[PDB]
């Protein structure tokens, strides 16, 4: 399976942790966005949305959006270990609803506001001073996550990390390298330390996050 | 089942269409966001993210994010009709991945870029002259959708509308009612017309969108 990725990219790292958890190797294909490699006719034919991560399965199926890829990996390549797939992606509709909820929270709120705050600080204008509105917004997202983790081990509940934890771990590892003091959010910091110690490929998440950290 | 919502809200309308498809009757609870009804202590207890739509099910289980609600409606409350659930939310991992991919596209790209430009105008934060980047962003998003719909009846493929169609139907209705010219996107217009003609609860999508349209008089 061809995996078009960048080590520094959070959504790429979330798929990497998921693939390691289900036990499938990825054919790593580094796609330099700065050299416009995502804009070459070869990549565009595969992915008109020209974004990473992009997964190309051996049957020719092309898939993007990291969280769609996460679910796909569990559903297709996790069947060999029912209990594992169940831990990562519980089949009970109510339990799965919270997992889905947190996945959408990650893309639309937690990672989104992170990007809306730090991308102006490292690209284009490169302003070191962060907009007070964008900071308030991003902190509100951390406030939300902290509340979700109140009296809970993991982001969508349960006794084991789910793919929602893997997605948000990639995201929050990026928060850490960006210089944000996560210790302000005691539940988040506790969860971040817990999850990093136990999930497969977590060391490769910290490793890739540091590559993103070169921008600051 | 309690449904905290506003008719003008696209994500709310996507849930309404999904519930109509699986025969779920929602107890509609108008949540006036301008009056701060979503910031009231009782609502915050249910939903600390203080956002609509919010579903409270028969056991008091609380769920928000429209697309997670959509899935929950099909998986749990659509399971009485195996064939219908399969049309709305196919179980094949590849087909389901495209549905998921399109749902994420809607939240993170299509609706996201819409809201960034148009939603300020609801709150009164409308700037008469703005950044060209915000306009290019919506154009680009609509180009992607039009490309996905090339040679295809529906947004995630297949012979029937999925929850991805209902999500994007609610979003595109909002584009149209806000005044966006969709004519350069022939596949989008064609898909919108044909999908709106056949999906249950489509009337309330149009009606609800019109309520949103009253902000752009
Ligand atoms: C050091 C690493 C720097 C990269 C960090 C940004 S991730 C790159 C970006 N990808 C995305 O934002 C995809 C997000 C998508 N929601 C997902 O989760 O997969 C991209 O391909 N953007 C280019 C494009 O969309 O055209
Ligand atoms: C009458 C039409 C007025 C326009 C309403 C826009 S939707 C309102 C908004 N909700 C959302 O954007 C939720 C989006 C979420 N991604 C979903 O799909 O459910 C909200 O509750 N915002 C309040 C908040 O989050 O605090």
């Amino acid at each position: 399976m061809d995996f078009y990725y960048l080590p520094g990219s959070a959504p790429c790292r979330a798929v990497q942790m998921t693939a390691a958890a289900v036990g499938v190797e990825l054919n790593l294909k580094l796609t330099n966005l700065m050299a416009g490699e995502h804009m070459k006719p070869e990549f565009l034919k595969l992915n008109p949305q020209h974004c990473i991560p992009t997964l190309v399965d051996e049957d020719g199926f092309v898939l993007w959006e990291s969280r769609a890829i996460q679910i796909y990996l569990v559903e297709k390549y996790g069947a060999h270990d029912a209990d594992l797939a169940e831990r990562l992606y519980p089949s009970d509709p109510r339990r799965r609803a919270v997992v889905h909820q947190r996945l959408f929270f990650d893309v639309a709120v937690l990672y989104q506001r992170f990007a809306e705050y730090y991308e102006p600080q490292i690209f284009g204008q490169k302003v070191p001073v962060g907009d007070p509105g964008r900071l308030r917004s991003m902190e509100q997202a951390l406030e939300f996550l902290n509340t979700f983790l109140e009296g809970e081990q993991y982001v969508a509940g349960g006794d084991d990390p789910t793919i929602a934890d893997l997605s948000i771990l990639a995201t929050i590892a990026t928060y850490e390298v960006a210089g944000y003091d996560l210790r302000r959010y005691e539940n988040v910091q506790r969860w971040y330390e817990r999850t990093s110690a136990i999930v497969p490929g977590a060391d490769k998440n910290v490793e890739g996050a540091k590559v993103f950290g070169r921008y600051f």
